[PDB]
């Protein structure tokens, strides 16, 4: 069994569900921005989903990332961004501003506050429905406020579920995406390219994902997935030392799972 720096780790064969690696796999820990995996899953589950629908960027979303010192996609207030573009902004640079836009959009309620509350409720319901017992969300990005934890095992199940969606899969393996949005005056703005923070996409042969995570207590986390010769390994590493350490941990676990 490989030795990793992360305090928590887990991996399984995505196809069969067989656990391939474990390390404090069921110990609750802050998820940080990896929570966005659930945010995306909930959105993609909406029956009234229209990926081409345009959402106006509110000043609230920009103030939010500032007030919470959160990673952002640099969405400009007044811009009209499609739900699909928001999914890229959410998953590539870890846009907490995009997370707010999606929660506001897909939560139920007559006000923004009521809608974000409703959305977070859907995230918890989604976890429950997956049979999870060690996952809880009090925010839509894992950076908001309250209790936001999961476990390497729970998070891997969430990601596996999300990977069943073709849009999710596409977004998650994209290294770079340049959004062309509509400004408040009708012209089309070419935003600075969004680069995926997941270094494994270009450093690990066969890497398909999923997503990085960070936060004051979420330090450096990573939900990874790779496919090699018809076998897909998916897993999570929580609370690693550094970025390089994080990628090495994920690499070791995946290489181990592929050899078994």
């Amino acid at each position: 069994k490989p030795t990793i720096a992360a305090v928590g780790g887990y991996a399984m064969n995505n196809g069969t569900g067989t656990t391939l690696y474990t390390k404090a796999a069921d110990t609750r820990r802050s998820t940080g921005s990896t929570t966005k995996i659930m945010t995306a899953k909930v959105v993609l589950a909406q029956s009234n989903l229209n990926l081409d629908a345009k959402v106006t960027i509110q000043k609230a979303y920009s103030d939010y990332v500032v007030a919470n010192n959160a990673s952002q996609a640099h969405l400009i207030v007044g811009d009209k961004v499609t739900v699909r573009q928001l999914l890229y902004g959410l998953m590539l640079p870890s846009g907490c501003d995009a997370a707010y836009a999606l929660a506001d959009k897909y939560g139920s309620g007559s006000t923004r506050a009521a809608r974000v509350k409703s959305f977070i409720g859907k995230m918890n319901t989604a976890a429950t429905n997956l049979g999870l017992h060690n996952t809880h969300f009090d925010s839509f990005d894992g950076i908001g406020n309250g209790a936001n934890y999961s476990t390497p095992r729970d998070l891997t199940k969430i990601a596996s579920s999300a990977m069943k969606n073709s849009t999710f899969r596409t977004v998650v393996k994209t290294k770079a995406y340049t959004a062309k949005t509509v400004t408040k005056t009708g012209s089309i703005r070419t935003m600075d390219t969004w680069k995926n923070t997941n270094g494994l996409l270009s450093s690990y042969s066969g890497a398909i994902g999923v997503k990085t995570g960070s936060g004051p207590e979420a330090k450096y986390c990573l939900v990874f997935a790779a496919t090699r010769g018809g076998k897909t390994v998916i897993g999570t590493v929580l609370a690693s030392t550094s970025i390089p350490a994080l990628e090495s941990d994920a690499t070791k676990i995946m290489n181990y799972g592929f050899a078994l």
